[PDB]
């Protein structure tokens, strides 16, 4: 039989491992930080100054944080818990404020496609088909239709997906770029109410060796708590990063202040908790620390990224995609 | 000589995996949450609605509490720490609340023939023979004895093991349903008292093995502490749960409210409790928080259920059954 | 090169376990927990009706604790922190109550062979000759003078060693028992203060590899905390467990109760311990919970070693040793 | 695919070890600890009595701590975080106390070659050419161009490294011994900030690969936390071991006595700390407890290297690099 039970050896089909689980292997390096070329594709058309999106979600991404994230060279996906006509306005409100890129996620209800096309009105640069499971024929659909209509204009963004088969179902359906996560959100409880979940480096590596051979970005979304988790992402082959978390904090984020015991915090909430459903939950209502402005998370966590591409003898975010792990025990945290 | 010390690779047979070493991978899927079928096999001749039945237990499981599993769609278990009487009359009331199923435990004792006469004729559906192991002649014998008597009229299950041979052999005696778990249960101290267990996962893979092949389900009783939990015990081939923690802070199982600073608890013990056996200790006494009542407990449990079947695309619990996992580290958690 | 580094494989020797790290699998079983027979070899000639041995340690074992433990079917091992006379005294008390077995420590110190005889002389049934490290010359030449000179009327225990060699050389040496422990003890600060040890199932797996071929038992000595680790110390192959911690706060170890917090303590410290020392130390003074007469903790800890024998259907402690495991993960805890 | 995602064996490399992982195994011994031979080799030409040297940290090592450490039979390596004159009146102040051995660190900037002649002008023996990350052209060319100006004089050390091919890379550039530590240092946020680092058993397993065949040593740098963590640096290959936080807190390193709540504390920083380049941060400004005078720390750690030679049977250093390990789980602590 096999070591963990039955006579089934796909049954338990992998050993994932998490961030926590990885640490880069230094290299030989020429680059200092300070020189490093952090550029990356966040679709197979668009590339970022910084590879960096903010997440669609209520308690992160409005037009401010939309418009803060785009001039510090990364971009804002817009969330979609709000009448079309408001969320068409926040576009409309970004490209007010210049040349900006910015996204907005979409659903596969009823109403998605008019969503769809009044932020295609409002010219939106990148749709994000954005649902709890993308492993499915509506929202394999749904990619493809965009991408034949308005694909020519607008980059097509499809996830969350966790294995190498359901990335490879958004190449097929034409996606722009694949996004990665199902199950490790700071704010997330699917694993605890489903059941279901990929632990995060080996979700990246997989959708990679479906996503890379076709030219298709991937975008490591959820699970990041430090600036190192970030260089992690990149080195398993995602070409960004969305935080939800990490920037909720912010100045600039939706939601004010709050005290509690002498300190200053925000709401952070999931999409799927209780109150933002009521607008069977698997996500928490909490607070983060409030961080100040967007423009200094940013820059120490870019500061984090430059310190491992000169660790990794990293000029570029491709070559950092190539860099090398070493796995640690529990005794290594 | 063997990696982990002496010369015999058999000594340490096998790697075992609990609930919280596992998680379910999202597979394709064209299955809503809400349109997902929940039923499922308790034993060969009868399925439930939705696949949880609660424990045989005092603070679990008298009329008030299999009443509402009826009702909810799963079954209760009556608890045998009563003289035989009164568990007959409790099963008489059941059954005054219209045609609900209902089981009741008996052990292997001098007075359990009688017990389990007195619960047939009371119209009792499943009769439980429910002992600390199972892999023992006397259950065995009991098992057997009850099928070939009572078999026609009414379903007999065996339990609890924790092997494959120990569930191949209540198979051979006779049983209609294999019960799974020595160790796991949330109030159980069989593993730092006598060092005995075996973890749940591996224990239901194990059983399955033998079972499944015979057409014989396997209920997964201990450990469960989380509707994601249940999702995990099914796929890993059980056919239904069985839940003690879980239901002990309902409304409707025994025991009154305890206000401990400012909170509402239920108390709730271990069958081998000193308190439960004075009506060598391998249960404890212990508290749970209140929960209100079954009804929305179970609504939640089966959310989270569903929600594991929408994401491995399952659309029956036989379907479930076949999911694939994924194993985490000690930073998973 | 090996995946945790360098070019040689024997560098890194082993995978040690602990007790936390198994458990014992149920197995068939005709055996009643009160039925089961707890008889085992403490040396090659003596059996003990109960496999336990108190701690040659001066906050364990004087002549109170060896009275105790002998009539509780066990031994104690008078420490040797002390003059030669008194020692010797304390033999002869254990002896004026009865024809009760009584062992008792010695070193390889100049005073040790007077020691020895001066025990021999006071009527001792068991030398034992006990060190940080047996794997020495001086050890083995001590345990071999013992032998051969009062080897026909004293039984000669050798320890403690933590590898199949260093066992292998005692038995050569003539130990009529062999202690295992280099590392596990609870007061124990050798694996930090030296970088020393070795996880004790691997220990006593090694240790009986070496000992069992030539009917030499194995004490299992240090890092039992529960009832449940005496029983996967004996099924890993030991005859008999030596305790500790376990002991130190019954009302018949040395000390007196402190009160500290409202609750009851005794004083517990290594042998190793600045003050046992002042009558670089690698044991510390601590605490433990006072817990009454001894006769009450030798029956919980016997009951669950019983408990163990039902499930594992083990009618005697040679039946136990050939038990077998699983191996838990750290979630598994 | 490979278990742990994607399908290039190579991207996870190997199995990081750390000092908590790991446990010397004791052997045959005929070596008591007061008569162990503790001398070992800092560099290819310099032999000190005691394997232990201050870190170049600027709460750790000044004027004061050199002369400490080299009296204790260590060195101290002088910090270079103050201008060239000071540190080089520093190394003064220690040779007017006699023949005593010290160290001092430069970097690779533009002032380092100055630095570097100015301390050789002030009598130093030991040049540290001392940096995150030495894998790196500047920093071999240091090496080498000190090598064969100053090379025949002085010694030339090289770090931080933390794999084989970057301690080659040290080898070939002439470096008289080589520093090993990327990540694991107490104060180090690398592994949170950058996600780079290697756990230190297996770096220096790896370091040594590649050092010990050429007759270059490997000092062990950062992450020791006890006496029995320099035992197993040493054991992995490492000839010396430098410490930092064990250091910190004595009454001769820089800083003053501060009292926080009833107890005793000295400041201890990172180089990379925000307050240590206010002359992106990688390391942090924390505390340590006060411990007393450097001879009495420098004691109880020799004390403890010594207790490990006795367990393994090392008469010299040479004989304990070569002893074996055991792997614990993580229940092993
Ligand atoms: C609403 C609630 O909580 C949420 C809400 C939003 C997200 C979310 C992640 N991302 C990236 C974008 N949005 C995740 C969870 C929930 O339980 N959703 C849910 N659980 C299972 C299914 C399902 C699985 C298969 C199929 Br087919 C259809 C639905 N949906
Ligand atoms: C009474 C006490 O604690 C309990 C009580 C009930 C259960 C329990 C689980 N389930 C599913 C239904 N009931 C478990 C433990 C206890 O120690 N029982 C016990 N330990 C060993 C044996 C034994 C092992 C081999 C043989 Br053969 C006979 C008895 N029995
Ligand atoms: C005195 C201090 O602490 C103790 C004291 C007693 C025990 C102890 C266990 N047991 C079963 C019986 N007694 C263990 C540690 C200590 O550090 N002892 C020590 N550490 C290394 C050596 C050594 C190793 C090789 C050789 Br060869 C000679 C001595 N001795
Ligand atoms: C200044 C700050 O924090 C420090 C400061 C000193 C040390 C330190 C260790 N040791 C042994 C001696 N000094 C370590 C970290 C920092 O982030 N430094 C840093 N991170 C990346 C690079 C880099 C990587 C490739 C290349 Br090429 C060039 C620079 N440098
Ligand atoms: O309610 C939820 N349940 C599960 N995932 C969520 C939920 N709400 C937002 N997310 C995901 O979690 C990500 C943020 O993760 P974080 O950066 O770790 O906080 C988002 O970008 C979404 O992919
Ligand atoms: O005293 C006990 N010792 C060991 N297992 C028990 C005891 N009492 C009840 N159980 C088992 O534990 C299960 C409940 O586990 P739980 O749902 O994790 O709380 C029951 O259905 C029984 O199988
Ligand atoms: O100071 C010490 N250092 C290391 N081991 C000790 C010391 N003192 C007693 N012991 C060992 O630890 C055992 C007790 O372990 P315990 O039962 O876990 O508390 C004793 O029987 C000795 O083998
Ligand atoms: O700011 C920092 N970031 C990373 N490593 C540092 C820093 N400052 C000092 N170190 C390293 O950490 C070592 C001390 O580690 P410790 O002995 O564990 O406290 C030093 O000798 C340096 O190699």
């Amino acid at each position: 039989p096999v070591p963990t039970g039955g006579d089934d050896p796909t049954k338990i089909a992998m050993l994932g491992l998490t961030f926590d689980d990885v640490l880069l292997l230094p290299a030989a390096s020429d680059v200092l930080p300070a020189n490093a070329d952090t550029s990356s594709q966040l679709t197979k058309k668009i590339r970022l100054k910084v590879p960096l999106v903010s997440s669609a979600m209520d308690t992160v991404t409005e037009a401010r944080m939309a418009i803060a994230m785009a001039r510090a060279g990364g971009m804002g996906v817009l969330h979609r818990n709000l009448p079309v006509a408001e969320q068409a306005a926040q576009v409309e409100t970004v490209k007010r404020s210049g040349g900006l890129l910015v996204g907005a996620a979409v659903g596969v209800g009823d109403d998605a496609w008019e969503r769809a096309m009044a932020l295609r009105d409002a010219g939106v640069d990148v749709l994000v088909v954005d649902t709890a499971h993308a492993h499915n024929r509506k929202v394999l659909d749904m990619v493809h239709r965009l991408k034949t209509t308005v694909g020519d204009e607008i980059e097509v963004v499809g996830g969350n997906v966790a294995t190498r088969a359901a990335a490879a179902a958004l190449v097929e359906a034409g996606a722009d770029a694949v996004k990665v996560g199902v199950g490790p959100g700071s704010i997330c409880t699917t694993r605890v109410v489903a059941g279901v979940g990929a632990p995060q480096i080996t979700a990246i590596l997989e959708a990679v060796a479906a996503c890379a051979p076709h030219g298709v970005p991937v975008i490591a979304d959820g699970g990041l708590q430090y600036s190192g988790d970030i260089a992690k992402a990149l080195a398993a082959g995602a070409s960004t990063a969305m935080l939800g978390s990490l920037l909720a904090g912010t100045a600039e984020s939706p939601g004010e202040l709050i005290l509690v015991n002498g300190k200053q915090f925000k709401s952070y909430r999931g999409m799927g908790s209780l109150g933002a459903m009521q607008g069977v939950p698997e996500g928490i209502e909490g607070r983060v620390p409030f961080r100040g402005p967007l423009s200094t998370v940013i820059h120490q966590l870019v500061g984090g990224l430059r310190a491992a591409m000169g660790y990794t003898g990293s000029a570029t975010i491709e070559e950092l995609q190539q860099a090398q792990f070493v796995q640690i025990t529990a005794a290594g945290l």
